[PDB]
């Protein structure tokens, strides 16, 4: 594999950073977006509700900012719900990000909308100190999950649900 | 009188995972004020911090663990920014406090919420050998200078930054 990496949410070299800066005109695309699917509801305007008519949001629009915390995303929250028995200390952020690439490597626009009300949020558990040797024998590994989020369309003017990795735990694997 | 072994930030048995009245209530309560400003900010960049968008924070959450070196606190990264003649050896441990006393000598809790992403290191730099002769009529001294904190108020429950004396260095202060 020439130019391969499995490019965890929010991932990046430099401290951990944003790579390149979306256009302000997306932002208002997808802000306005957003607020067409509000108002197609207005019904139960008290929180989330008012996108919980629309079936994508419905399907993978609910990690919430609001609502989720990092233990959410560690990997024994994640099939197949097991423990580490050793694992290796943790950096833990929040991430909100705009833009993210799928499981199958594609470049995706991730939808937030925070004027409108919508904010998605996945906090990444990474590994430390990368990999150093942890075990009388072992060695700290990144250890991913798959989370959906909904994403936006720009030719489609459409939302859809889209698998991203996601990072979840430091196991102090022996290799 | 003086003494040849200073007080430093994370001196004293008191400082630990437990530590004194940092109840694993208190503990928890910090982690989940934390989260919140992590849930509500949102705000990142690279070279930056999820919690550069709320003021206590941007004032003083610069001595993050992930960030700091030893030499940042190294009395020459402190005004005057000078540089020893001749400076007696150090011994240098690094130091997440969960407790300390402000320059007023008030105690003070240090906010470390590692799962939720902040946590604060200060190094310690301290005489290895103190008050011992060093130059022609020196006495090996430990030097002190004053960092700014992220911590709990209890009673407002709520951040506040506070001023503490973190170990520089140990200068041969002769004359």
């Amino acid at each position: 594999a020439d130019t391969n990496a499995p490019i965890c949410l929010c991932d990046e070299p430099g401290v951990l950073g944003r790579t390149q800066i979306v256009t302000t005109e997306i932002k208002d695309k997808i802000e306005k977006a957003v607020e067409a699917v509000a108002q197609e509801s207005g019904v139960s305007g008290r929180g989330f509700s008012i996108f919980s008519h629309h079936p994508v949001f419905r399907e993978c629009g609910k990690y919430e900012c609001r609502t989720v915390r990092p233990e959410h995303s560690r990997c024994y929250n994640f099939p197949p719900f097991t423990h580490f028995k050793s694992e290796c200390p943790v950096s833990t952020r929040d991430c909100e990000p705009v833009f993210g690439y799928t499981v199958a490597g594609e470049f995706r626009v991730i939808v937030q909308a925070p004027r409108a009300g919508f904010r998605q949020c996945v906090w990444q558990h990474k590994c430390r100190f990368g990999s150093n040797s942890c075990g009388y024998n072992g060695r700290c590994t990144q250890q991913r999950s798959v989370v959906r989020l909904v994403t936006y369309n720009l030719e489609k003017d459409g939302f859809l649900c889209e698998s991203f990795r996601t990072c979840c735990g430091c196991p102090c694997r022996s290799f």
